[PDB]
DNA sequence: GTAAAA
């Protein structure tokens, strides 16, 4: 019974360098990091803002204190990486 | 870089 694994120890393994489990935790959560950000960018280019977040979790995660929630913090990089889009096309009509 | 919980 049960899955025996918690995100605990997928985001441990990545750590070590077993990307592997980062794959797995990847698309688990690629479905409520993605509902996050929806609300801010249009579906259109939501899945294009939950990667990016989800490739600044990867360089961070050997940086994120396995002591600390896993979501909570995946969440904030997600709807951070939401506003610097805005700002990437907030500046797409200056000059 | 991102640290309440979603």
């Amino acid at each position: 019974m049960s899955e025996q694994l918690t995100d605990q120890v997928l985001v441990e393994r990545v750590q070590k360098g077993d990307q592997k489990a980062f794959n797995l935790l990847v698309v688990r959560y690629q479905h409520k990091v993605a509902s996050l950000v929806s609300r801010y960018v249009p579906s259109g280019d939501v899945p294009d803002v939950v990667q990016e977040a989800f490739i600044k979790a990867y360089r961070a995660l050997d940086s994120f204190d396995i002591n600390r929630k896993f979501s909570t913090w995946l969440y904030r990089i997600a709807v951070n990486t939401a506003k610097n889009y805005l700002v990437a096309q907030g500046r797409r009509l200056e000059l």
